């Protein structure tokens, strides 16, 4: 249980932010705001849901809200590092229906509580 430490506002290297509540039971809930240049569904909140087990975290965002539907979703999997300069290091998949078949994009996001 990395509850009090995970809970808060985070920023990745693309300038995207999420705000999350980590319950004692391991529920992750909150909102994600994408600001990655050239992508869809930016600058409005999307629902974040996921699960954590100690330092091990996973959450997903469906890119559909009352503002914009990008017919896609992302899952993040990684580890929380507490203490001075606390970090969430993640691998993500961004999946959607491509022209020929199911698409997957892959990347790494590094999250800090520094704005
Ligand atoms: O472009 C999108 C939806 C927005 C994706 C934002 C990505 S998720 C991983 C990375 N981290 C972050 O903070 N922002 C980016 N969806 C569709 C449009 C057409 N094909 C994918």
């Amino acid at each position: 249980s990395a509850e009090a430490g995970i809970t808060g506002t985070w920023y990745n290297q693309s300038g995207s932010t999420f705000t999350v509540t980590a319950g004692a039971d391991g529920n992750l809930t909150g909102q994600y705001e994408n600001r990655a240049q050239g992508t869809g569904c930016q600058n409005s909140p999307y629902t974040l849901t996921g699960r954590y087990n100690g330092t091990k975290l996973e959450w997903r965002v469906e890119w559909n809200n009352s503002t914009e539907n990008c017919h896609s979703r992302t899952e993040w999997r990684g580890q929380y590092q507490g203490g001075a300069e606390a970090r969430i290091n993640t691998q993500w998949n961004l999946t959607y229906e491509g022209g020929s078949g199911p698409a997957t994009e892959q990347g790494q996001d590094t999250f800090t509580k520094v704005k």
